[PDB]
């Protein structure tokens, strides 16, 4: 087909396709279980793709979710996800907070299958109900005094990497985001500062109210990356981007009315890089803005935040 609509033997076509422009590796049988296993859900919902500026790195496919349903379990059937898996028991907990009201999403890599697993948590939860769940050990649970004493109160989203035992804990803070509350965040990484220009173009890039995704190993508490990113950059307003991620957003095709392209700085000690995320299927913009998330050039102020922060 060549209309908007997700078809999956185009979307086949397309992984092949795109890993091979971008230089990622492809496991076929592997991909074609996962489609199999979740073709409903890329139906449904809102299908993308994503990489990084990493030479050779993965090329990335998720679904933002429509179809509420119990993703892990579905990958465990296929075969796609290990039923002993240790941080299993995290990811029940966090489903089940809010009698159920969270939606899982997933993550998956061309050549590696299953990657993370998505939750979004229906609205600003405060960081306390997330980081204490008993699931959780105490070396990860003394973090949130952490997050608390830098304004990061209320998560909205959690990415569950079941190959690292991390999760990505996407927090908002009341901002607007400054030099020195970079410089805060940044140092939880333990890498190196940034210059200065690196910081003045992050900023330019975000929300009054912004967003950072920060990685958490579920078994130590450690935090070694911090990532800031910005939604539905229009492509004549991009940052500057390496050339694998300019070569991304060329050659993965966007099937949306309303193309959407996410830029990501990853900050961490083994290295720094630029993620990206381009729509492909079934209205990328549109459940983000259901979510309440913030697109570049738009007001990004969070008034029941302020709301929550003035109590």
């Amino acid at each position: 087909p060549i209309d908007q609509e997700f078809d999956c033997e185009r979307f086949r076509a397309d992984i092949r396709a795109t890993a091979a422009a971008i230089g990622a590796p492809i496991a076929h049988r592997l991909t074609d279980t996962v489609l199999e296993a979740f073709r409903d859900n890329f139906a449904q919902g809102a299908t993308l793709w994503k990489t990084t500026s990493q030479p050779g790195d993965q090329l990335s496919y998720r679904f933002f979710s429509r179809l509420k349903m119990d993703t892990v379990s579905r990958a465990i059937d296929a075969g796609l996800l290990d039923a002993a898996h240790p941080t299993l028991a995290v990811v029940d907990a966090w489903s089940s907070l809010y009698g159920g009201a969270p939606v899982q999403s997933g993550d998956f890599d061309a050549g590696r299958g299953m990657a993370k697993t998505w939750l979004y948590f229906g609205g600003l939860r405060p960081a306390e109900d997330i980081l204490t769940v008993p699931a959780l050990p105490a070396s990860v649970q003394a973090r949130l005094k952490d997050f608390l004493a830098l304004g990061l109160a209320h998560v909205r989203f959690a990415a569950v990497d079941w190959r690292h035992h991390s999760a990505n804990v996407y927090f908002r803070g009341k901002g607007p985001l400054d030099t020195v509350q970079f410089a805060r965040i940044h140092a939880l990484s333990g890498s190196t500062p940034p210059a200065a220009h690196v910081v003045e173009e992050v900023l330019a890039y975000m929300p009054e109210d912004y967003s950072v995704a920060i990685t958490l190993d579920l078994h130590s508490g450690d935090i070694e990356r911090v990532c800031f990113y910005a939604l539905k950059v229009p492509k004549n307003a991009l940052p500057r981007i390496p050339t694998r991620i300019a070569r991304f957003l060329e050659v993965a095709p966007s099937h949306d009315v309303e193309e959407c392209n996410v830029i990501g700085w990853s900050f961490g000690r083994s290295g720094d890089y630029v993620k990206a995320e381009r729509s492909y299927t079934g209205n990328m913009a549109e459940i983000l803005a259901g979510w309440n998330c913030f697109f570049h050039g738009e007001e990004g102020r969070d008034h029941d935040l302020r709301a929550l922060h003035q109590h």
